[PDB]
């Protein structure tokens, strides 16, 4: 007699696909150094503010799937003479990447730029740090990070995407597992929502690709995009992210009634607001409290947030 069962510790059953996930592989004391293979800004040259997309190997060494984030510790040292703490990104690539080699790992960042009180100009530093970056050049990167944005196990389910501005980077993330791979293990057949808040057209973050998907599965695949400082609704109010879900009110309630409709939300922290006040109405109407609907979903792993 040499073997056991121990006895199971009590655990929590998941919808989502966190079978061996892997969070905080490297810290920042001693972080994975990678480099970069591409930097390009995707925005056009009149967008708002920048929009860089950029690629950095890993040789394989960072074990992350769709959902999670990296920290990326800048170069240089802040007013006091210290290193820079992380600053933490979503990984807008899928697990096996662009080069479909499971060894490298993509970004989507805004160039923060802005000017404080005392009228100057103030540049973010690591967002600065990171679209300056020039191929060839080292980064620190650190985690994975993240288990939340984590996609759901069922090929058949319904993914709603809600995202503003670099918050589209997990759903590009989750669609090209989707849209652009074939997996052995996951095909997706169920019906991917992505709707995408942006300021003006020429900030339409991965149009193009979003495009080739639609144009490869025009049934499953829906796509729509609320260009606030160039579309209205028809009272004239600016089309955010939820001005234009507020279109497609009764489909969107109706998904939500549905027991594999999971809702992911990534972006601006303010968008979590313009979403419950469409919530609550829809939900008043078919006599049901949004408040009590939502606590219901979240515990049922369908109403996914991360924003900052
Ligand atoms: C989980 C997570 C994931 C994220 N993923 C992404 C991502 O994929 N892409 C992305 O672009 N960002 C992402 N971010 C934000 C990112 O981590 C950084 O905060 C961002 O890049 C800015 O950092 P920075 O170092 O450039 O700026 P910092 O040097 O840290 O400066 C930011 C500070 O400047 C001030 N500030 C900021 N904006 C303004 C303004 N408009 N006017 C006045 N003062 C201002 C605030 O005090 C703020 O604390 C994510 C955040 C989190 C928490
Ligand atoms: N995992 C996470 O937590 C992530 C968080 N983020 C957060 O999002 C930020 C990225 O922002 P950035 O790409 O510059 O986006 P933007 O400032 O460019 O704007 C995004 C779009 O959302 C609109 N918008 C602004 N406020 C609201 C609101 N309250 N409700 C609905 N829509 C709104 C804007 O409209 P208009 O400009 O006309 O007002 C704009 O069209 C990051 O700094 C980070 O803080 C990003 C990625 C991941």
């Amino acid at each position: 007699q040499v073997t056991t069962e121990a006895p199971a510790k009590v655990v929590k059953h998941s919808k989502k696909q966190d079978e061996n996930i892997v969070v905080n592989k490297f810290k920042p004391k001693e972080p994975y150094v990678g480099r970069c293979l591409l930097n390009t800004k995707i925005t056009g040259d009149d967008a708002p503010g920048e929009t860089w997309h950029m690629v950095f190997s890993t040789e394989g060494e960072v074990p992350y799937r769709e959902g999670q984030s990296i920290g990326i510790v800048p170069d240089g040292i802040d007013k006091n003479g210290k290193p820079h703490k992380l600053r933490l990104y979503s990984i807008a690539s899928s697990a096996i990447g662009d080069f479909g080699d499971s060894k490298t790992v993509s970004l989507c960042v805004k160039r923060l730029v802005y000017t404080n009180d005392a009228g100057e100009v103030v540049k973010g530093v690591c967002s600065n740090f990171l679209c300056d970056l020039k191929p060839g050049s080292e980064v620190k990167i650190t985690g994975p990070v993240g288990k939340e944005m984590l996609m759901p196990k069922d090929p058949n389910a319904t993914v709603i995407m809600l995202g503003t501005g670099t918050g589209i980077a997990p759903f590009r993330s989750f669609l090209w597992k989707m849209f652009f791979e074939k997996h052995e293990d996951y095909q997706f057949n169920g019906l991917a929502w992505l709707f995408l808040g942006v300021p003006t057209s020429s900030s339409l973050l991965y149009k193009e690709e979003f495009e080739k998907m639609k144009e490869k599965a025009p049934e499953n695949f829906r796509l729509d995009f609320a260009v606030s400082r160039e579309q209205v609704n028809d009272k004239g109010e600016k089309m955010y992210i939820q001005t234009r879900m507020a279109q497609y009110a009764e489909e969107l309630w109706e998904l939500l009634k549905k027991d594999n409709t999971f809702v992911y939300m990534c972006g601006l922290k303010g968008m979590e607001k313009g979403i419950d006040d469409i919530m609550v109405s829809l939900a008043a109407k078919d006599g049901i409290d949004w408040i009590e609907y939502k606590r219901t979903l979240k515990k049922a792993e369908q109403w996914n947030v991360e924003v900052s």
